[PDB]
């Protein structure tokens, strides 16, 4: 419907999968009226693409392993960086005029089509050091001209954790002094799981797992409905996950 | 000199005090042009305010529990918020035009006078919820009228945690979404301690000892000028304590 405009995701093996057929699940069952792509690797099984595809409009392969991608030469000086390199590739998607990122380790709660009246490069708060932009959600417009120029920063500077923060904040490094609209609401990416959270916790719209421990890591138990050691959102993901996922598979 | 511009703090006992006596020798120490105040209760020994009164301009007197108290008819319907009723006489100040309120856990770390060109309500983000600014150090106007409001706030709301933040940002609500020069940077009041402070946290401007264990509740050892159990910001809390408090006892 509107066919220029996506929620792009990313995953580089089957585990994250797990997470963007979650979140692409979450996004459908809160009537997006924009288009779902998932950039892929070929480390993701080709069973685990036929299920991404029932949730997907776009499947989109990437393999900065090979010589003909646009990063490859980037890789060869920074080894150590192909998720992120393959991350940056959702700047390349120049068929859609404005898209979202959102982190396959995320969850929706509402409609969060408004994040399309936002402009480049919008982006919420990274708790712990929140002059920063936290890079698992943001509005960003695709461009060959602004994905060579991250690319040639992420060779430059590279990244000490292999994320891809760093550089997309020194890149949009105006972000925490210049024009307030460009802040999400950290409700679009609530990344402090794990007083506030009584008051506002309750109207989040995006529900972010940063951190070690993603929730397909944990055990589920169908006899308790729940897992094994607000462990809601927690929940909340293994119960889209049971019950919107496992019958894509019919 | 700017006589009509403050630095403001707040101490209700001696160790607090120990904690007001660093804050005001660091601003000191990196030659600030304004005032320094710190509001003290009747909790606070008299021969601590004689210290006190070696370190800050004026040592203001305030006492919740005398009747005469203009927050007394609040305490007595939240008896437990005392420490935040003591703390919003910051606002009663009405002899200076603009103050900037520093919570006695904090500590300078070059000259911060820039802080009064900002308007109220201006304050940095709290890490942990970063929609919510951290009440530890903002920018305010004293005004009667805005100090009765916040009393009737804190009269009809309360505060679970006994903090003034929530009363703060309810009252000042357009923080998150209204003009970004209302926003600090987080170098101002930099509480995260316990990658990113490799990159920024070398400039950083203000300390805050935010959390449950203050530098002061730590046993100093001369021996090896160290804490027993980035430790530096403790350690530099100590070097000020030691070096410059201690021979102000002449
Ligand atoms: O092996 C991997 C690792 C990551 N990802 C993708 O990369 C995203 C980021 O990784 P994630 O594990 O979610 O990192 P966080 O725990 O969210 O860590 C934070 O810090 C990093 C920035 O430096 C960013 O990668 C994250 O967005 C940010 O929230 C994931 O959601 C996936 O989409 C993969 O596909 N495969
Ligand atoms: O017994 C006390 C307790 C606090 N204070 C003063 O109140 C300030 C705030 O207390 P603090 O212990 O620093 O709280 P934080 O650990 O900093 O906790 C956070 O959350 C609270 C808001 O709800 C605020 O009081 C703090 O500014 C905020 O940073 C202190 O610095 C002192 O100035 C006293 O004088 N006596
Ligand atoms: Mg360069
Ligand atoms: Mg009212
Ligand atoms: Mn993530
Ligand atoms: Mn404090």
């Amino acid at each position: 419907s509107m066919t220029d405009q996506a929620f792009v995701t990313l995953t580089t093996n089957d585990a994250y999968a797990k997470g963007a057929l979650v979140l692409g699940s979450s996004l459908k069952q809160h009537r997006t009226t924009r288009r779902l792509v998932v950039l892929a690797t070929p480390q993701v099984s080709d069973s685990m693409r036929k299920v991404l595809e029932t949730v997907f409009d776009e499947v989109i392969m990437v393999d900065v392993l090979d010589s003909g991608d646009s990063a490859h030469l980037t890789l060869m000086k920074r080894p150590e960086l192909g998720v992120m390199l393959t991350k940056l590739h959702c700047w390349s998607l120049t068929q859609y005029s404005k898209c979202v990122f959102m982190d396959a380790d995320t969850l929706v709660l509402a409609n969060i089509d408004d994040l399309f009246d936002r402009e480049e490069l919008s982006a919420a708060p990274d708790p712990g050091w929140p002059d920063c932009f936290n890079s698992g959600v943001f509005v960003y417009q695709p461009s060959v001209e602004t994905y060579n120029q991250l690319l040639h920063l992420a060779s430059e500077q590279g990244s000490f954790d292999g994320g891809d923060q760093g550089i997309l904040n020194t890149f949009f490094s105006s972000w925490a002094t210049t024009d307030i609209r460009k802040h999400l609401p950290f409700i679009y990416n609530l990344s402090s799981i794990s007083p506030a959270f009584k008051v506002f916790g309750a109207s989040a719209k995006v529900v972010h797992f940063l951190g070690r421990v993603k929730p397909w890591n944990y055990t589920y138990d169908p006899k308790t409905k729940s897992v094994k050691s607000h462990p809601e959102f927690l929940i909340l993901w293994w119960n889209i996950f049971t019950t919107n996922v496992l019958p894509l598979l019919q």
